[PDB]
């Protein structure tokens, strides 16, 4: 209700199951939601172009992650294409949604990880997309970016994701980081492709809980940081809503996401996929 009027459709199990399989209603509902995209002219900062994968997919100013070191007063140094994202119940800064780093933003991305104390990164890029959708921003073993030693301590190979256990060191303080590289993102978002995404969501929220009180923001990224990123975060919020309230409101969750970052859940097929994932989870909980 701050940047646009929020919409809601509270779904119980039966309606959730049926809604997932009604593409005609899904498209009518989806295309009524404002994208809440930022006018590109909002960001006329010299050199900004080089920091963006897509010139029209920009962070909404009110929720933008600003890089406060080494110059908070420099519009370029402080810029990253990223937004703080509210979680379930409107909890502030549960996630940060960001574009997949490009060659020129690899160091900015690690500046953001350190500033935010981020304990978990969720990367939604398939292996054959590693060309123009994400740069390999992590090292094979070790790399230093702006006084911070990043060490890949272990690679855990699973069916649907690669988990990297990363160490971050600067001076005397050392931090842990979990990097979830999901490699099972489907082109055809049929119900049979929903289980790996659901598994990833469950694993990440459990790892988030294990960080203990006041978990620092969880970074989530895909190419533009809105489509797949939007799905992941909406699914994560709705799983907590279903467990707490016994209902799901994908519509209201999508509206809340869009208020934080324009275009979250970019396509109708992504919107339906979220319904397939939530319908699947509801059946699993029911046992
Ligand atoms: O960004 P999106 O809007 O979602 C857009 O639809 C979209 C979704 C996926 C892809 C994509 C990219 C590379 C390789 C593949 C593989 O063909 C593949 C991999 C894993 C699985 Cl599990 C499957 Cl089924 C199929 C798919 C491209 C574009």
């Amino acid at each position: 209700n701050l940047y646009f009027q929020s919409m809601s459709r509270v779904l119980q199990a039966e309606e959730l199951h049926e809604k997932a399989l009604d593409p005609f209603l899904l498209q009518a509902e989806f295309f009524e939601i404002p994208m809440n995209f930022v006018d590109p002219k909002e960001y006329d900062i010299p050199g900004l172009v080089r920091k963006n994968r897509y010139k029209t997919i920009l962070p909404n100013p009110h929720s933008r992650v600003c890089l406060t070191s080494p110059d908070p007063d420099d519009p370029l140094s402080s810029y990253i294409n990223a937004n703080y994202i509210r979680g379930y119940g409107g909890e502030e800064k549960v996630y940060i949604a960001t574009q997949g780093p490009i060659v020129s933003t690899v160091a900015d991305f690690w500046r953001m990880v350190w500033q935010e104390h981020t304990p978990i990164i969720v990367m939604i890029t398939n292996i054959e997309e590693m060309n123009e959708k994400c740069t390999e921003y992590w090292p094979e073993e070790q790399v230093a970016y702006d006084g911070v030693e990043i060490t890949v301590q272990k690679v855990i190979h699973t069916e649907d994701y690669r988990l990297r256990l990363i160490s971050l060191k600067s001076g005397t303080e050392e931090r842990g980081l979990k990097h979830y590289w999901f490699t099972s993102w489907p082109d055809q978002k049929t119900p049979d492709r929903a289980p790996p995404l659901l598994h990833l969501v469950r694993e990440v929220e459990e790892a988030a809980q294990q960080e203990g009180p006041h978990c620092a923001p969880i970074i989530v990224h895909c190419s533009a940081g809105i489509g797949r990123t939007g799905c992941f975060i909406a699914t994560s919020i709705c799983c907590q809503q279903l467990r707490q309230e016994g209902v799901v409101d994908i519509l209201k969750t999508t509206c809340q996401l869009r208020q934080d970052r324009g275009g979250m859940i970019q396509t109708c097929e992504q919107y339906q996929f979220v319904h397939h994932v939530m319908s699947l989870y509801e059946k699993q909980l029911s046992h």
